[PDB]
């Protein structure tokens, strides 16, 4: 599939300056009016514009682009504003070099392309012929990576890593948010879901608001479990570390306070992280997976609506990012403020954490944890004790009741500290019911 060049393009959003002729226009004609010869459909570039679904798959490539402005102000979701003075303030030869530099620095570790996100008034499409070249899909002249850049000086193509001195953005993709069935202007729509992006008259602020709005439409409602994103960092080691820590913590809580029920709030797949534990395991999600729905209550947790509920046992909120956690809770939450290639700027102070799936995460807020304390580091095992000795008050094992710690539990401890440290560094924090104490783990022996 791709977006057919013959698909209709609504022209209502385009400023009074830009004509229709007959107002039933297409992408074929718009691309032509932009000054681009579209001969490249056989060679993996059938359309400059892409479907919403293609855009969502390429979310890491999203750069808001708007033009304000004779001289044009070009603005990007990165905060950069460039003013281009045409021949007949800064010249186009210098602007096009800077645009390539900025996109390379932003995208090199995120994506193999750029998707320009537009609220298209006409001028920003008109500008592209000054810094964009289209042609057949190509590899970089120095890598197997797809070509994103062209150098007029040398007739050579580069990826985002190999682009120093390059002057043309090559085969960018773009999406016009105005085609998505909105009414009114950009600000009226953006401001419904976000107070954090202001309306200061520069082009970059329009670019930032457009990407924010698009992020809102495509990610804030729910997790799409059908769309997977490639590995670009330590996803595998981070996710293995988190699952190791999840098991430990929920096991330890279940032994230490002997809760008769665990409420797994935000578990849409009905998979227990401690499957062998003696407890009634209840599953709740705002969006249960259809094939598991029979044994998962559909429920959107808010303290304001459910403080009279989950009165018994312990609530597991494993990256289920609610407004306020009740007092009987074990919580993993991701800090939206951490800098990571995994973590993209999101809507309303939130971030879009793309790690296998795209998880929009509300702004990190201390007040959510008002009824909880930080979970202190500990290692717990009640497994066989078989064979620098380990001198730690946080190794909670039979061999550490008075003896030197066994080779096994000493090895496990150091793997678990490595895992916990990996998880802390990846921007996750752990919270627990205030009455939680390792005192009640030392007694299990
Ligand atoms: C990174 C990640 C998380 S996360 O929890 O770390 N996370 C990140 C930050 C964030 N912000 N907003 C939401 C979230 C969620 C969860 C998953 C995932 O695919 N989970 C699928 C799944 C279930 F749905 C239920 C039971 C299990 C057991 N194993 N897996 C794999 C299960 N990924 C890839
Ligand atoms: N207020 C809320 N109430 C219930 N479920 C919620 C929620 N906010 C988010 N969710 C759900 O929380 C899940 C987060 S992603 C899956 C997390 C899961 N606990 C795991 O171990 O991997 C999604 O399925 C989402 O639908
Ligand atoms: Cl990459
Ligand atoms: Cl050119
Ligand atoms: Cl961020
Ligand atoms: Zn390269
Ligand atoms: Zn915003
Ligand atoms: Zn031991």
């Amino acid at each position: 599939t791709h977006l057919s060049v013959d698909t209709k393009f609504k022209t209502e959003g385009l400023c009074v300056d830009i004509p229709g002729i007959p107002k039933d226009m297409t992408y074929r004609r718009l691309i032509s009016m932009m000054g681009f010869k579209m001969n490249y459909q056989v060679n993996g570039y059938p359309n400059m514009f892409i479907t919403r679904e293609e855009a969502i798959r390429h979310v890491r490539a999203w750069i808001g682009f708007a033009v304000a402005g004779l001289p044009l102000q070009l603005g990007f979701s990165t905060g950069v504003n460039l003013v281009a003075v045409p021949t007949g303030g800064l010249p186009w030869n210098v602007v096009r070099i800077k645009i390539v530099q900025m996109l390379s620095d932003t995208l090199k570790n995120l994506s193999d392309r750029v998707v320009f996100v537009l609220w298209a008034h006409g001028f920003e499409l008109t500008s592209m012929k000054y810094f964009v070249k289209i042609g057949p899909e190509r590899t970089c002249c120095l890598c197997d990576r797809r070509a994103t850049c062209f150098s007029t000086a040398s007739d050579t193509y580069a990826c985002w890593h190999h682009s120093i001195g390059f002057d043309y953005v090559y085969n960018p993709f773009m999406i016009d948010v105005q085609q998505w069935g909105f009414t009114g202007n950009l600000q009226s729509n953006h401001d419904l879901y976000c107070q954090v992006h202001g309306n200061a008259h520069v082009a970059s602020c329009d670019a930032i608001m457009t990407r924010c709005l698009a992020v809102h439409e495509c990610f804030v409602k729910r997790v799409d479990w059908t769309i997977e994103y490639p590995i670009i960092g330590d996803e595998l080691k981070i996710n293995a570390a988190c699952r190791k820590v999840q098991h430990m913590v929920v096991k330890a809580a279940l032994l230490a306070d002997k809760f008769p029920v665990l409420h797994d709030i935000g578990n849409p797949k009905a998979i227990k992280c401690v499957p062998q534990a003696d407890v009634e395991w209840k599953f709740y999600d705002a969006q249960p997976c259809s094939d598991k729905a029979y044994k998962i209550e559909e429920l959107f947790y808010s303290y304001a609506t459910h403080s009279d509920k989950f009165t018994d046992g312990v609530c597991l909120f494993w990256n289920c990012n609610v407004d306020r956690y009740p007092a009987n809770s074990i919580v993993c939450r991701f800090d939206t403020r951490v800098l990571s290639n995994l973590n993209l700027p999101g809507c309303d102070g939130g971030s879009l954490y793309v790690n296998k799936h795209a998880f929009h995460t509300p702004a990190f807020d201390k007040s959510a944890f008002v009824n909880l304390k930080q979970l202190p580091f500990f290692y717990y095992s009640d497994s066989p004790c078989e064979s620098v000795p380990l001198k730690s008050a946080t190794c909670i094992t039979r061999c550490n009741l008075g003896g030197a710690v066994c080779r096994h539990h000493a090895n496990e401890y150091r793997l678990y500290l490595d895992a916990y440290n990996m998880m802390i560094s990846a921007g996750f924090s752990l919270w627990v019911y205030k009455q939680f104490d390792t005192y009640n783990l030392w007694n299990t022996f």
